[PDB]
């Protein structure tokens, strides 16, 4: 039995800058609604400029999976880069304190550490401008080898194929997880993530480096080309052994060879800031698998845990994730 | 025409926020409610005990400038951050309020100010701040063309723990006078007020200070009574102004023999109820800047401070403008 990871996350360190605006605020800035829109330097102080008063709250789209699987009672370690300045600082707080293992040390002060500038329309959609910064100099020198064969299961961001050479740490992931009996996980991140790297991602699926696969529906559509929902789930669920399509408001389904599995979203109250939806599916999705649940449970807990985070500002939930499991009857 | 409405002065902190159970204050020897003063070592201790947090810019004067910006306002500020990223984080929030921010940082150590605090489930706030390069404030740090320019300067009672920052005040109090300004003071902290109790009396007394904002424990503490009677007799003796908050108990505003009670808003729920009193204050100097009625000016301040405590972080994430114009206050 015994291992010491349930859920080994990796992805760009970042730290979220948040607040909200208009509508009319992403037409006069050009930014992409809904969206992972990357930034240079100058962008982002000219972008920085414009925002309003802001709050600041770690982020990273996998960084925010490892916690809520934390959160959820699991046993959850994260790779990602972050500077040796104040915000890697913050950072590395934040997310050891939800008892991730986090180990992966900085190797400079320059560049600083990622910051995506996310502004939170009326509606509670989110749309994020992002600094790599330093997420660029991960690599392969930062996979603890040890931890990827002590994880159950290694899930990655789509994401990682923007900066140089952190595919090449995933491909390291990838190797000593299967050679050890672990399963891999990526998450496709972003619809336009997904144009800019549907042949790698397609690769990465049917050569088996990547066991479990998330969606959400545009993210699906994109990675056919196709606007055919039905098209999209049939193709995914042949080029990958289980994926996991979530739909907002209309829920999730579990795909598995010819398996299908629904589930219906939680109840919410409001949708306060959408920011995080995605990554505490997984979380409630990985936390769920790697306990040995039922696909069905693992998608009813995704789904709990991502209406949890929609309802509050900041991308990591700050109740108990366990305590709601418990009180909805999941556990 | 005068430039500004409110100069605010104070230590300029940002805030790292996270909930806690009653127990953490107790093993952390944390004083419930207050504002404990850290160092350099005790700060790293306790944020390594610390869980998750959310940063947001704070500083009580801070605070209190970007709720007279958010009402309409036009304010200014006067406090001291490092040349780091935590600075440039408060340059950023405090100007993108539309508050006047100019202080230039002097190097990057002492490193600018943290407060962390604690909220409990009953929604109060317990804050161990780390002053850092708060230090450094001095009357090098006052723009005397904007004091001269401001109706009221306001200022942090929390300014008497830095070693340099009263003589900036005394500065500031003497260019304001001149120019027939008015000046204001909070009493920030009943432990601050049993650190500095005479000198704050003298303030008042010699005039340096016009108007004063105090909550119970504050104005209890001020004249070392259990008796609130007493406590509201002699304040209303020692300054022009008192604004004295009560909480869930609304406010009282007195002028010589003149007492104007003011009941606290409704709410939904108490989440946090950090900038409490940094918001009253924003209320009241709006409303008192724009020519209101004491009364108005304390139902202005009620109305900004209830809206405070209903989120996370001590600056208003609302309009407080069209908060005031739906509750027919504007
Ligand atoms: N390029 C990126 N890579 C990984 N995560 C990101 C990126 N841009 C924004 N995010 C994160 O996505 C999260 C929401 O899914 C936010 O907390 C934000 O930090
Ligand atoms: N010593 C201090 N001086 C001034 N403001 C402070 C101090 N400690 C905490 N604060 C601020 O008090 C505010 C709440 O009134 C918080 O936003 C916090 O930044
Ligand atoms: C508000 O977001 C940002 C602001 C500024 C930055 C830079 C930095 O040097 O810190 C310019 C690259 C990066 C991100
Ligand atoms: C969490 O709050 C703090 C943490 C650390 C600090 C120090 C710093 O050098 O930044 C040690 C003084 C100051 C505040
Ligand atoms: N935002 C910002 N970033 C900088 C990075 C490096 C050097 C600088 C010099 C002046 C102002 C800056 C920067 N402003
Ligand atoms: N990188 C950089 N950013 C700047 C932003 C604003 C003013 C500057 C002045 C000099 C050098 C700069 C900056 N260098
Ligand atoms: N802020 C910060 N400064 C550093 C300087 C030198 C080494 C470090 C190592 C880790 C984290 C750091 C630093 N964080
Ligand atoms: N070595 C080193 N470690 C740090 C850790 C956390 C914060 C810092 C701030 C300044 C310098 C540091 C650190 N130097
Ligand atoms: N503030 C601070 N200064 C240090 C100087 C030298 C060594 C340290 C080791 C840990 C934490 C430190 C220091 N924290
Ligand atoms: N937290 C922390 N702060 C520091 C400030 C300055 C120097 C340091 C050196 C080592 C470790 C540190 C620090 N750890
Ligand atoms: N982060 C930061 N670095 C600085 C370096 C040198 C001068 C500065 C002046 C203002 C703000 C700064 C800096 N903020
Ligand atoms: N001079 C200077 N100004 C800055 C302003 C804001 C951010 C910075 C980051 C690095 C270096 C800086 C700055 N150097
Ligand atoms: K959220
Ligand atoms: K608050």
């Amino acid at each position: 039995s015994m291992t010491r990871f349930d859920v080994l996350t990796v992805g760009n360190a970042i730290v979220d800058i948040i607040s909200r605006c208009n509508d009319q605020f992403l037409i006069d800035n050009q930014i992409t609604k809904a969206a992972m829109n990357l930034i240079d330097a100058e962008r982002a102080e000219l972008l920085y400029s414009r925002m309003g008063p802001a709050l600041e709250a770690s982020g990273g789209s996998a960084g925010n999976t490892a916690a809520g699987v934390a959160n959820l009672g699991g046993k959850a370690a994260y790779f990602g880069n972050v500077a040796a300045d104040q915000l890697g600082d913050i950072f590395t707080h934040d997310i050891r304190a939800q008892g991730v293992h986090y180990q992966t040390k900085p190797k400079g002060a320059f560049p600083p550490t990622a910051r995506s500038m996310i502004f939170v329309t009326e509606d509670g959609e989110r749309s994020m401008n992002t600094y790599l910064g330093a997420c660029v100099e991960l690599g392969p020198e930062d996979v603890e080898a040890d931890v990827v064969a002590d994880a159950k299961v290694t899930y990655f961001e789509g994401y990682l194929w923007d900066p140089p050479r952190a595919k090449e740490a995933i491909l390291d992931c990838a190797r000593i997880a299967h050679q050890h009996g672990r399963e891999m996980s990526m998450t496709l991140s972003d619809s336009f993530c997904v144009d800019r790297y549907r042949g790698e991602f397609l690769d990465l699926m049917r050569s088996g480096k990547v066991d479990i696969v998330f969606a959400n529906r545009q993210e699906a559509l994109s990675l056919y080309q196709t606007d055919d929902f039905e098209e999209a789930l049939n193709r995914i669920a042949a080029d990958c052994k289980i994926a996991a399509v979530t739909m907002s408001e209309n829920g999730a389904v579990i795909l598995k060879g010819r398996e299908r599995y629904y589930v219906n979203a939680i109840r919410i109250r409001e949708v306060v800031d959408t920011t995080g939806a995605g990554d505490l599916f997984a979380s409630g999705f990985l936390y769920g698998y790697t306990q040995g649940r039922s696909l069905e449970d693992c998608g009813k807990l995704g789904c709990l845990a991502a209406g949890i985070v929609i309802q509050q500002i900041g991308p990591r939930p700050m109740t108990s994730l366990s305590e709601a499991a418990k009180q909805a009857g999941l556990i």
